[PDB]
């Protein structure tokens, strides 16, 4: 009876196993955007992804990981409200079964289709799971999905999906350029925050693009069709693997725009 997004073990559960559920720098956030404050003092993120190598793509029972090669400093995450050099480990997303939710965050109480998050880790503390025990350890970049347009830069995720179907498939994924997964601008929100699933260790500086991408409803409705469950065993559609919005408590919410 392990953690997950049903109704018996979904996230109104997870405090029994993790307590520090009910924290005090616990993610996802609404961000309200008339009360987040512009701080003049936030610089440009530096995204520098030109040398991202992209291994594997892994169908864990909760999302899709796309994973990257970290063993040096190949893609990495600067500037911002951060402090130091991130490495971007894996990217993956959070979405709903209909169009109407699915993220995570949200803004001004809106939900958004989907939620994508490249996950970064401090290169000071030397690996990932040394860095997850820091208050700092972790930034992870997230971007909002709305259903529109197609984003050609995610069509290769897209159809790589039947490969990984069922939880514990994986699938090899070299040579993806994740820059073709961000919007025009990188005006972002940030704000201290969790893993947004168990452990939900409080080790992330959050960075929260302001603008969305576009996908199409052809593109999300085959995240759809993925499987929390493996392979003969009855199917369940990975679908609703959001956490939602949980209380702000001591924090302020940081905008790098006016
Ligand atoms: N929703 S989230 O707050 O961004 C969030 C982000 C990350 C995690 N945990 C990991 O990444 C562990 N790990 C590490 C290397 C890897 O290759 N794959 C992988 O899974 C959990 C939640
Ligand atoms: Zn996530």
């Amino acid at each position: 009876h392990h953690w997950g997004y049903g109704k018996h073990n979904g996230p109104e559960h997870w405090h029994k196993d993790f307590p520090i559920a009910k924290g005090e720098r616990q993610s996802p956030v609404d961000i309200d955007t008339h009360t987040a404050k512009y701080d003049p003092s936030l610089k440009p993120l530096s995204v520098s992804y030109d040398q991202a190598t992209s291994l594997r793509i892994l169908n864990n029972g909760h999302a899709f990981n796309v994973e990257f090669d970290d063993s040096q400093d190949k893609a990495v995450l600067k500037g911002g409200p951060l402090d130091g050099t991130y490495r971007l480990i894996q990217f993956h997303f959070h979405w709903g079964s209909l169009d109407g939710q699915g993220s995570e965050h949200t803004v001004d109480k809106k939900k958004y289709a989907a939620e994508l998050h490249l996950v970064h880790w401090n290169t000071k503390y030397g690996d990932f799971g040394k860095a997850v025990q820091q208050p700092d350890g972790l930034a992870v970049l997230g971007i909002f999905l709305k259903v529109g347009s197609a984003k050609p830069g995610l069509q290769k995720v897209v159809d790589v999906l039947d490969s990984i179907k069922t939880k514990g498939k994986s699938a090899d994924f070299t040579n993806f350029d994740p820059r073709g997964l961000l919007p025009e601008s990188l005006d972002y929100w940030t704000y201290p925050g969790s893993l947004t699933t168990p452990p939900l260790l409080e080790c992330v500086t959050w960075i929260v693009l302001k603008e969305p991408i576009s996908v199409s409803s052809e593109q999300v409705l085959k995240f759809r069709k993925l499987n929390f469950n493996g392979e003969g065993e009855p199917e369940e559609l990975m679908v609703d693997n959001w956490r939602p919005a949980q209380p702000l408590k001591n924090r302020q919410i940081k905008a790098s725009f006016k």
